[PDB]
C-alpha cells in the first residue's frame, strides 16, 4: 500500500517543504499517480516544472517517485524535471553521473519498448540525454575528457548510425560551447555545412529555420576571411527559402556582387549597409579584398590563364600597380592556385585554380 510507506511520506514531506501555492496542484499529482495513470500524473508534474517554485523538490521526486514508473513515460520528460533541480545545485560532476546512470537505466529497461513500432527506432529521447551529457561535460567537467569527448563525438556526426537531425543539433551546441564564428568564421561555416547535411524534413525544424541557417551560413561566407567560392553557397537549395522572406535582400545582393565582381553593385550596397552594422564594418577591407581576388579568380578560371600582367590586373581589381601583386600574393596564400609572382617583369606566371 501507498500509506505508511515512501509515496504518502513524499507527498506529506514534499507538500510541508512547498510553497503553499503548489499544494493544489499536488492533490491531481497524487491521485494520478494512485490511479497508474503516469501520463496524467506527468502533465501535472510538467504543471509543477513550468514554473521555479520550489524546483529542489524535483530532485527527490525523480529519485524516489518518477524512478518508479519512468520505463513508461516519455524519456525527455523524465529528464527535464531531474534536469531543473539538479541545475539548480549549479554542479557539473554530479549532473554527469545522474544523466549518464538515467540514460543507462533506459539503455537496458528498453529494447523494443516506447519504438515507432517495436522496431529499431530511433533514439529519439537518450540521444538527446548523451548530448546533455556532453555539454555537462564541455562545461568544464575536465577540459581533457571533454575535448577528447567532443573530438570523438564530432567522428560520431556520420552514419555509423541512423543519427536524427535532433541529436547533431543537440551537439551543435555543444561544438558552438567550444568554438564560435567569433574566433574563426570559416571554420564555422563549415560547421553550419554539416548542419545542412542534417537537414531533412523533420518536426524540428521550420521553413523559418532554414531561413536562419541560410542568413547565418551567409554571414559566415561573407566574413570568412579565405573563404572565396561564395556561388556554390548562393546556388544551394537552402538559400531558396531566404527569397520567401527577403528581410536581408540587400545582404544577399551585396553577396552577388561578391559573386560576380560586380564592383559598382558592391560599391553602392557597401555604402550603406556596412555603416549600419559593426560587425560587416569591422571586415570591410577583408570584403574589398575578397570582390578583387574572386573577379581575378574567375577571369583566371573562364579564361584558362597562365600569364597576367600587373597593368591588366590593375583594371581587374582598381588596385593601383605599385600594390595589385599582394592581392593576387593573398590568392596564393590561400592556397586556390599554385602560380607565382614575377615581380621584375610586372607579370604573373598563373599555374592552376582551386574551383569550389
Amino acid at each position: 500500500m501507498f500509506n505508511n510507506h515512501e509515496i504518502d511520506t513524499i507527498l506529506s514531506t514534499l507538500r510541508m517543504e512547498a510553497d503553499p501555492s503548489l499544494h493544489p496542484l499536488f492533490e491531481q499529482f497524487e491521485k494520478f499517480y494512485e490511479e497508474k495513470l503516469w501520463f496524467q500524473l506527468s502533465e501535472s508534474l510538467t504543471k509543477f516544472f513550468d514554473d521555479a517554485k520550489s524546483t529542489p523538490l524535483r530532485l527527490r521526486l525523480y529519485d524516489n517517485f518518477v524512478s518508479k514508473f519512468y520505463d513508461k513515460i516519455n524519456q525527455l520528460s523524465v529528464v527535464k524535471y531531474l534536469l531543473a533541480s539538479l541545475k539548480d545545485s549549479k554542479d557539473f560532476d554530479e549532473s554527469l553521473k545522474y544523466l549518464d546512470d538515467l540514460k543507462a537505466q533506459f539503455q537496458e529497461l528498453d529494447s523494443k519498448k516506447q519504438r515507432n513500432n517495436g522496431s529499431k527506432d530511433h533514439g529519439d529521447g537518450i540521444l538527446l540525454i548523451d548530448s546533455e551529457i556532453a555539454r555537462t561535460y564541455l562545461l568544464k567537467n575536465d577540459l581533457v575528457k571533454a575535448r577528447d569527448l567532443l573530438d570523438d563525438l564530432e567522428k560520431t556526426l556520420d552514419k555509423k548510425d541512423s543519427i536524427p537531425l535532433r541529436i547533431t543539433n543537440s551537439f551543435y551546441s555543444t561544438n558552438s560551447q567550444y568554438f564560435k564564428f567569433k574566433n574563426d568564421f570559416n571554420s564555422f561555416y563549415y560547421t553550419s555545412l554539416l548542419y545542412l547535411s542534417t537537414l531533412e524534413p523533420s518536426t524540428s525544424i521550420t521553413l523559418a529555420e532554414r531561413q536562419q541557417l541560410a542568413y547565418d551560413l551567409s554571414i559566415s561566407a561573407l566574413l570568412g576571411d579565405k573563404i572565396y567560392n561564395f556561388g556554390e553557397l548562393l546556388h544551394h537549395p537552402i538559400m531558396e527559402t531566404i527569397v520567401n522572406d527577403s528581410n536581408y535582400d540587400w545582404l544577399f545582393q551585396l553577396l552577388n556582387a561578391l559573386t560576380v565582381g560586380d564592383f559598382d553593385k558592391f560599391d553602392s550596397l557597401i555604402k550603406v549597409q556596412i555603416s549600419k552594422i559593426p560587425i560587416l564594418a569591422q571586415h570591410e577591407s577583408f570584403l574589398r579584398q575578397k570582390i578583387c581576388l574572386m573577379t581575378l579568380i574567375e577571369t583566371v578560371f573562364v579564361k584558362n590563364i597562365r600569364m597576367l600582367s600587373f597593368e591588366d590586373i590593375s583594371k581587374a581589381t582598381h588596385l593601383p600597380k605599385d600594390n595589385v601583386e599582394h592581392l593576387v600574393m593573398r590568392a596564393i596564400s590561400l592556397g586556390l592556385l599554385k602560380g607565382s609572382i614575377d615581380q621584375v617583369n610586372e607579370l604573373v606566371t598563373i599555374s592552376w585554380v582551386q574551383p569550389r
